[PDB]
């Protein structure tokens, strides 16, 4: 019944929605057209900054970090503020996380380094998690302005869910690395109209946002129970058949997300 509902959602909003709540000791998967392709939008930045915990040494968060007003090419609420002084690595993933700075996002990429200013570095970082689909070919903001159809720059809810797993309740990260990740996604200002909104106020959410072109609003999220039981939450939508510039609605995904909340109490 439940596909039949979303499915409902995306007839109501005009939308294609894209959902996965990976399986646990105790529930089911929930999944909605979770192998079809979505852009990555900012949800990235999440994964991005675990690739620089990954492979450096926690001191690298104090690296200092300059740059130009001319590297300001995508809405970077904090790196635009900070052009004198530079971000440090630590900054800038803070930057990232909470206000989906595109400037910090290019900056962590090319930290990541090699052909493509990063990119590709972070393709691989994704492969190395076992995510055989998802693909950056583009930095900020290019790489939310792909048409429909277009491979570049996508992932399905269940790659990203799966990948958000490992970093968030797995053990790709040491556990004092995957701390930070976690704080910073708890500290999301960005994200207070999706999953948040979908789920009652006794549960914790973390969350990456991601939105752009074509009408696609996303959010990954890691959500704790009351009780403290945690669930990973992908939910990914677009309304391409609006044009370039249909409205994202964030309503979709905290509706979509009230959805998986029923399941879940």
């Amino acid at each position: 019944d439940l596909a039949d509902r979303f499915a409902e959602l995306e007839r109501r909003y005009d939308a294609r929605l894209g959902v996965y709540v990976p399986a646990t000791g105790t529930t089911a998967a929930i999944e909605y057209r979770a192998d079809e392709r979505f852009a990555f939008c900012s949800t990235f930045k999440a994964p991005l900054v675990a690739a620089v915990l990954h492979q450096n040494p926690l001191t690298h968060l104090d690296k200092l970090i300059t740059y130009t007003s001319d590297d300001i090419r995508s809405i970077s609420p904090v790196a635009q503020q900070h052009v004198q002084t530079g971000m440090t690595i630590g900054q800038l993933c803070d930057a990232a996380i909470r206000y989906s700075d595109g400037t910090a996002a290019n900056l962590l990429l090319a930290d990541l380094g090699g052909p493509g200013g990063g990119t590709a570095a972070f393709t691989g970082y994704l492969r190395s998690l076992g995510d055989t689909v998802s693909r950056l070919d583009a930095e900020e903001p290019e790489l939310n302005r792909d048409p429909p159809g277009d491979e570049r720059d996508t992932t399905t809810p269940h790659a990203i869910a799966l990948v958000l797993q490992q970093l968030v309740l797995g053990n790709a990260l040491p556990p004092d690395k995957r701390a930070l990740l976690t704080d910073w996604m708890a500290r999301n200002t960005t994200g207070a109209k999706r999953i948040r909104a979908g789920f009652p106020a006794d549960w914790k959410v973390i969350d990456k946002t991601g939105t752009g072109d074509y009408g696609r609003a996303n959010d990954i999220a890691v959500v704790w129970s009351p009780t403290g039981v945690p669930y990973v939450v992908a939910v990914m939508s677009d309304r391409a058949g609006g044009g370039y510039d249909a409205e994202p609605r964030e309503a979709l995904l905290a509706e979509a997300a009230t959805c998986v909340a029923g399941v879940l109490a």
